[PDB]
């Protein structure tokens, strides 16, 4: 209509403080409220909030200015946080690794982050696939007995065995050990050519559950493979479960129950499968579960972990069909619990071309959160014009085109008379420069 | 293997009260644990509980014994139980409908239920799908930039505004506008939805859309849920390919909050209190859902005491309307916001028309019914005659009973039917219990 339309359309797009939209958000600000002493460690709160329309993965890490800037621990260093959800409120751990003490001024006062939320897109997993075994003369003994009935869209299976369990000890459990034990039953009317996963429906024994499965076709059979977490394992157990077709592209080498929670649409959460104390004299510890999963490069797998103050876990791409093992580092003044099933983070998946491998590097790895890094550097680093966002923790970058589109709000509060706003990429990254953080105790627990 | 193995593998099999496995349960109890005047309600304990390995729609029925039984009010009623999830604790509302009070051990104190898991397959639905329009003025300017794996629109406009009153919302009113802007490089025939992103103001959502494809120009309807609508809006939006089978006419927001992998909970639009003076209230949104035949609807209500609400299918295309009745000794409130129950899918097949009724239909929570009838048009099926539908007890989800320690009885026992698809658990007890403050 008139010009006065034209301003108003002009200020509704590109925002303010208070609400702005693009797909990185750049936060340059200055420590205050308090000092940080040199081995110290304090919760920066850096005063904004991020929000999104579709639940997503909102990270917040330090930034990398330059794509020769190392993931070295720097002098104020702040871990990388990563929240699943449609909204955020950047609070993070500032550690001072450095020599000297922080002063309310000087040089050393500001740091610099770059927020971004990464799409959740549905990406199916078979938890019980069925792979092929490899053993020939003589098979299984067909030691189970199994009704087999065909439902509208599923076979069901209702199954008697009298397993033979065998106790198989391991320190990486709370209870130190897990009785496992197999058979077989014959396939029967059961298409092994068509069927590719099972789920297990009900058991006469609460603490049994189906591990993992394989199938022969040349010999018709099904192995069941068990687990019980009890010290008495049952004499006999029924079964009751369903063959069916998923044609899942990421699969599980065994079933996620119990250490990895199923999530909706897409990945799991990982649980402590054992309870252990960070101390200063042991500061480390090494969660590590029987279990990977094959995406055939179809997605990348990337662990997020929580976000549990003065503690340090490993992030990003884990590699398919070796072992999920996360390292747990102390970076803080204080001993740290971590209690048996208490989440240590998220796996999520993420289709093929959503990450690309940084062209310099050889693989995509994961690493400390206290080293998590975010760079907005041209695709002209695709030898060695347009800004990408690239995790040199990761040796990974995506394309600003394929993150989910931030709504930031930077609360009154942290704003000064010197603080502005830039832009660049006709509004897709925004930076939010000379606005004020304040420094809060660690909490108690 | 040896006689041994055959008696515990048979044991673990067929189960105990502690344990036992089936596609429908019945419970037969005794109600007990005090007195029930005639025209009360009471709280009904079934001490028993339920689980499935599967996020499941747990129900819990008052049994109808015969395929010629009415969906009536019984002297002694049990309300229907629905509960979404992997584990349920029955407790039912027990109405002292009829005449006389109930005192221990009167006469007829046995009530008999059933109960099943009805599966929740994954089902898509399209919150903004692209409908067809029906008849210019590309009144907003839009940016349309093609990312790896949709169209993404940034669009600004000076819309105008029109408030519309509407008393079945809290805040009486609603702001609305629309307009359109141009196609441009989006192919109209193939993309069918859009996602709402980013918008410059937070009250302010996309409702609808249409398309054109002979000027290929989009149509957006906003809403404005605040006493000042924006001048000038900013939007960052998706247009993609969904392929759903089921779409929603409207946005399901803000009444359908959306729920992950089926269905929607439906979110009460205006707090209202029902009294003895108004003991009824009709919730009804500006929303339906279109499946083509290809999915059932049926709506599952909060388990609120007092309260009867409206239970089963929805016919498509129709405004999703559903009564509530007191049926309580008490008045009781309902806020604005506040869940009033569950929409989700069923793939088509699961329910079937009973053979010899009109169409499948909703019944009030009070007069929900489950029998177990042979296929009439030789096996059991599991038949809703408050819904007129049946499915297979095939397609049910194999439920995990643990009849309570203290609910047995020296004479409770147990029965099976359909090569234990059908357990029965026979002579236990229901404590009673009084219905809790508002």
């Amino acid at each position: 209509s008139s010009e006065a339309a034209a301003i108003s359309e002009a200020e509704a797009a590109s925002g303010s403080f208070g609400r702005l939209h693009c797909q990185v958000l750049r936060l340059i600000t200055n420590v205050e409220g308090g000092s940080l002493e040199a081995g110290r460690l304090r919760l920066l709160d850096l005063r904004t909030n991020i929000e999104v329309s579709r639940p997503s993965v909102l990270c917040c890490f330090q930034e990398n200015k330059s794509p020769h800037d190392t993931v070295d621990l720097t002098d104020l260093n702040i871990k990388g946080r990563c929240v699943v959800g449609e909204q955020d409120r950047l609070l993070v751990d500032l550690n001072n690794f450095g020599p000297r003490r922080l002063t309310p001024g000087s040089e050393n006062n500001t740091v610099s982050v770059l927020a971004f939320a990464l799409p959740l897109d549905r990406v199916p997993v078979s938890g019980l696939h069925l792979f092929q075994s490899q053993r020939e003369e003589n098979r299984p003994r067909m030691e189970a007995r199994a009704i087999i009935r065909r439902t509208a869209h599923h076979w069901a299976v209702r199954l008697t065995v009298t397993p033979n369990w065998r106790r198989r000890t391991d320190s990486s459990l709370e209870a130190g050990q897990i009785f496992v034990s197999q058979f077989a039953f014959r396939a029967g009317a059961i298409p092994l050519t068509l069927v590719d996963a099972l789920e297990q429906l009900a058991c006469s024994d609460p603490n049994t559950y189906i591990h993992k499965t394989e199938t022969d076709e040349r010999g018709q059979w099904i192995m069941l493979f068990l687990h019980h977490d009890s010290p008495h394992p049952p004499t006999s157990v029924f079964l009751h479960f369903s063959v069916y077709t998923h044609r899942a592209e990421v699969v599980a080498r065994h079933n996620p129950y119990p250490h990895l929670r199923r999530l909706p649409d897409n990945g799991f959460q990982l649980l402590i499968p054992k309870s252990f104390t960070l101390t200063r004299i042991h500061p480390e510890y090494i969660v590590q579960i029987q279990n990977a999963f094959e995406t055939n490069q179809t997605h990348d797998t990337i662990f997020f972990p929580e976000n549990i103050p003065g503690v340090s876990i490993e992030a990003g791409p884990l590699p398919d069909r070796v072992r999920i093992t996360l390292r747990v580092t102390l970076t803080g003044d204080q001993a740290v619990h971590l209690e048996h099933r208490q989440p240590l983070g998220r796996i999520h998946f993420f289709r093929r071309g959503f990450w690309t491998l940084t062209p310099g590097k050889p693989d995509k790895i994961k690493r400390p959160q206290v080293q998590l890094r975010a760079g907005l550097f041209p695709r002209s680093n695709v030898m060695r014009g347009a800004l990408t966002l690239v995790i040199p923790s990761w040796h990974v970058f995506a394309s600003l085109d394929d993150l989910v589109p931030l709504t930031v709000s930077v609360q009154h509060a942290a704003l000064r008379p010197t603080s502005y706003l830039r832009s660049d990429m006709d509004g897709d990254v925004r930076t939010a420069a000379d606005i004020s953080s304040t420094l809060r105790s660690v909490p108690a627990p």
